[PDB]
This record gives C-alpha cells, structure tokens and sequence, in this order.
C-alpha cells in the first residue's frame, strides 16, 4: 500500500518561476519557488534568466524543503531546455507545464511573486534605500523577506495574544 | 529520466465527489470523478453512499479514464474508511484528502457537479420527466448527460462552420 503524500496529506507539488526585480541589481532575477502543501516559499537571486540558474535555485528549495514529487513551470526555456529536462531526470522529480490545477494555471507563485516584491520593497524603505539596495545589504534583506513570508508567525486572523 | 505526466502534459490527478439527485431515485446518489487533466467526467450511480459504492465508481472510471496517479476527494468515511485505502493501495494510486491545489479545495468537482444536475434536468425536462425520471429511462438519460459534457464537440466559443 505504499503510496504518497504522507498520510492524506496534500501531495509534494513545487510551482516555480522566475521574477524580475530592480532593487536587487545586478542579481536581479528572483527565482520563487511555492510548495503547494505548505505555502513555504524559497527565493534565490540571479544575474540572468538560464537553464543552470533554475537548477541552482532548485538545489537549493530541495536542501530546504525536501525532495517534491513534481514541478510545475511555465514554458519558459531555461525551465523546458534538454540541461533542465536531465538535470529533473537525474534527481527523479516529474515535471509539468500543464494544467492539472483548480484554476488558470500557477497563481500560487503568482500571488508569491507580487507578496516577495512588496515585502522587500516595504523592509528597504523602511531601511532607507528608495532606489536600488546596496549589494552588500541585499542578501539580508532577501533573507528577511522570505523569513517575514513563511514565519509569518502571526494573528494574521487571530484573538488577542501575548 | 523516466518521470511523468506524459511529456510536460499534465499530471493524471482526479478529483471525486459524491452528490444526490432525486429525479434518480432510488438509486439517487451519482458518484462523479473529474480527471483534472483533460476535464473528463465520468459519472454512476448508487442507491447508498458507501465505500463499496465509492470502490465500483473508480473500477468504471478505471476503465474509461485509465490509471490516475492520484485521487484528491474530502474526508467523507465511504473515502478514508480501512476497506477504500486499501483498494487503492491494491491498485497503487495514491490518495490526499488534502489541498496541493491552487484554490480552495477540489472545485472542479464541485462545478461538475453542478454542470452535470443541469444537464440531467434540461435533458429530463425535454422528455416530460418534471420530476423523478423512470426507472426504465434512467441508465441512457445519465449515458446522454455524461455524453453531452465530455464531447461537448461545440463552437462554445469558435467560429461559424458546418
């Protein structure tokens, strides 16, 4: 009877995508990637858009949220290229660009996307940085969104509480 | 490299529900199973919910639809009972009662359902069943119902043509 996704738990499906975001030049490109059964986000940056920078994104969501059962991405070539086709064959991870979702595609990263770029936006203002972030701030900062995101540890929707 | 689901096509997940009509009655309970990869309905139906009517629902969709990966539904007893796990694990598909999805719950479902009682009681009505259908007539009327969503061969939004 061994079949997953750990009880009748939701099953370990990542969706990731690849967003761009100024204040954090030169490594502008964000990788996002969202675990569908937790919500957990992870976010790596990048110089360019290319099929070895998915995958170093990639190793490093697996380090943090284990190995998924499959990938969800868009069309995009450094995510359907032979380098990344092999490199998800090598780790046994499924991959799909598909639709076997509830609704219109990937709204989940989507969402990710717009909730990162907010969060980093009010840290580095709140920081003093208007424009683009110093580089050597910018590693904490993304750290700090992405902590702010997933400890959300929160009252969000909650009662009163010390 | 052997990973699923077909290509970069979608995964093969379903999403079952079980839901009453009277104008069925007796056998009153339809049991409907969206293949959340090409929108495939099938339905059947039952006198009684339970895990025996949920196990002959999958057998037919089986059948028809071939073997899913996984089967999403909610936590209904006819679904996590002892008898049901193990029908699936003899059969090695995996099942989550959970929310890997990327809106609330399973709505596919829960629009098929909706689509197909409107089917029944225009398809119903047209023959001048107001209310509960015959016996005799049900079997072709759910065959027509059932028939009517899956080719829906239309211009449902297309072009003039003959």
């Amino acid at each position: 009877p061994l079949r997953e996704p750990r009880g009748l738990g939701p099953l370990q499906i990542w969706q990731t995508d690849f967003t761009l975001e100024p204040r954090m030049a030169p490594r502008s490109w964000l990788a996002v990637t969202v675990d569908t059964a937790s919500s957990a986000i992870v976010v790596t940056q990048h110089g360019r858009v290319t099929s070895v920078a998915a995958q170093h994104h990639w190793a490093t969501a697996i380090a943090v949220l284990g190995r998924p059962k499959a990938i969800k991405t868009d069309n995009g070539s450094c995510f359907t290229s032979k380098s990344t086709r092999e490199w998800l064959a090598r780790w046994g991870i499924a991959h799909t660009t598909g639709i076997p979702g509830n609704s219109q595609g990937q709204a989940m990263v989507e969402r990710a996307n717009r909730l990162l770029k907010d969060k980093i936006r009010v840290l580095a203002e709140g920081d003093g940085f208007m424009k683009r972030i110093p580089t050597s701030k910018q590693g904490e900062l993304l750290a700090k969104a992405m902590y702010a995101l997933n400890h959300f540890e929160r009252g969000e929707n909650t009662k009163t509480n010390l």
